């Protein structure tokens, strides 16, 4: 019943975005992490450590392939997000699929508590959005005036983002083509509101040891079923997969 | 750079075992895991509901390979652990290689605070062994009497386990061929202490949100490189993988 895989094709650069194309319509939310073999998150404390240029370059392919990227706060503050980058031919990629020459960046933050120094802010081609909530869509629309749109998220209960809500606003803004690339709570919600259609995982062949955290943190616990849509590898023993809700 | 896997082979029962063979020589501490996509070692406070008939399959394979089976008294208890059950053509394989009919339990505990009621002392043909401190051997030893051989792993510190002198005492029983199966602890100090050459991880199709811990916890902070020996699949989605130290 089991099956070796290895290695039966070399992917060039047209095939690698095909394998992750987004659906022709509707929205869609991947979300693109990496982890130790061991699922550590981090590497003191970032997740950069662990990624080499395989895992580099096929993460600035999602991006390059996403409409919007969205990121927990926490994840920007931690990694030192600034503005997408796209190179030229990036960008002539996107304007090619009807894209934006650059995916917005978008922050969700359930406080709204957004400083205006952030590089999201700052070091940026595109302004980015700020996900947050009813509550307090407001008053960060105004701190932040001039720095990032700010939309309220929220479903029923006006003091908390409603993931499905998120993914929803983003859509409405012709962002259907969602990549999250964290962190472990907003994965964690994403998850817990079953609003995950897909997620990306590098698994870089290392052991990092007990202390990290997971991809996903918080209280849930669900057992969601995905389906390995596909494995792919380089030279230095990564695994770059691609699971989609079943 | 990047490369597609693909199944390209199924597995017989004759190349399986060949996959995952040990060493010819020389003590080899193989860690067979599994954990979902984000990284949980636990559905529901253990890790079989995330195994399904693949999983197992392999599981009992690399029992059957191993010539003693390494585990955390921790694990022992939540999982339940009693001996090892070795089927008929699994005991002919056995004794095929040169091995017992049945593979010994080996449980660790630094504290030695073993009941002589547990089922690793019950319900098993093969007498286990308790891995455990210079300092308490021999109190545990006598608490033990007709239930388990207590062996003191201790290296330079009587009141600790040594991983090294632990592996190093059961090859020198003649079980150089080690599976751990864990748990998190027993292999966040086997990864800590550098002598965890292998680690067969299956990679379970689910995501389960962020209660679970990791198949590795402790205060370790490592990044210990390993090498993709390979990936078996089955129709379920699950990747078996191995990975060997490097
Ligand atoms: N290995 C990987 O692939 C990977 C990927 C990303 C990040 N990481 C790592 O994980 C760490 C950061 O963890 P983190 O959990 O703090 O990241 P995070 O999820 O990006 O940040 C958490 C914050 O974002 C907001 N947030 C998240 N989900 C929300 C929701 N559903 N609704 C409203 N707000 C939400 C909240 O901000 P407010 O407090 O303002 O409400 C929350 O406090 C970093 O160390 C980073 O390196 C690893
Ligand atoms: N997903 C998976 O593949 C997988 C595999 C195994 C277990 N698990 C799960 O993980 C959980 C158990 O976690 P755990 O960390 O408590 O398991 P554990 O490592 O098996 O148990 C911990 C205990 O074993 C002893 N121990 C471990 N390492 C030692 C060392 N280097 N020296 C001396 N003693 C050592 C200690 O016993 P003393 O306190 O007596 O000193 C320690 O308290 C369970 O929920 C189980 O389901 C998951
Ligand atoms: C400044 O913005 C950036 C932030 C990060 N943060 C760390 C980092 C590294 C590898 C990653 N790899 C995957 N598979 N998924 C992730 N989620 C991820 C992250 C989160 C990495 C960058 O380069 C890879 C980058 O430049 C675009
Ligand atoms: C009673 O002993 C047993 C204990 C367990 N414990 C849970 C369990 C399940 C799947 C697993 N799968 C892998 N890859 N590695 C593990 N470490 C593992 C464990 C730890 C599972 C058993 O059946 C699979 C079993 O019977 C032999």
């Amino acid at each position: 019943p089991l099956r070796l895989l290895s290695s039966v094709h070399y992917l060039t650069d047209g095939e690698l975005p095909q394998l992750y194309d987004y659906p022709d319509d509707g929205t869609w939310l991947r979300a693109n992490f990496i982890s130790s073999l061991d699922g550590g998150a981090t590497v003191d404390g970032t997740s950069g450590a662990m990624a080499g240029p395989g895992d580099r370059f096929v993460f600035n392919l999602l991006r390059e392939l996403a409409d919007v990227i969205v990121v927990g706060v926490g994840t920007v503050r931690i990694e030192g997000y600034s503005g997408v980058r796209m190179g030229v031919v990036q960008r002539q990629h996107r304007q090619a699929r009807g894209q934006s020459e650059v995916p917005q960046l978008a922050i969700v933050t359930r406080s709204g508590r957004l400083d205006r120094d952030m590089a999201v802010f700052t070091r940026t081609e595109m302004a980015p959005l700020v996900l947050t909530t009813t509550a307090v869509a407001d008053d960060t629309r105004q701190r932040l005036a001039g720095l990032a749109e700010v939309i309220a998220c929220s479903g029923d209960d006006p003091g908390t983002v409603d993931e499905a809500v998120l993914v929803s606003q983003l859509a409405a803004r012709g962002l259907r083509r969602i990549l999250t690339e964290g962190g472990p709570t907003l994965l964690g919600t994403f998850v817990e509101r079953d609003v995950l259609d897909e997620l990306c995982l590098t698994i870089a062949p290392y052991v990092v040891g007990g202390l990290a955290r997971r991809i996903v943190t918080g209280p849930g616990q669900v057992l969601t079923r995905m389906r390995c849509a596909h494995v792919l590898t380089d030279d230095s023993g990564y695994l770059y997969t691609r699971y989609v809700k079943t």
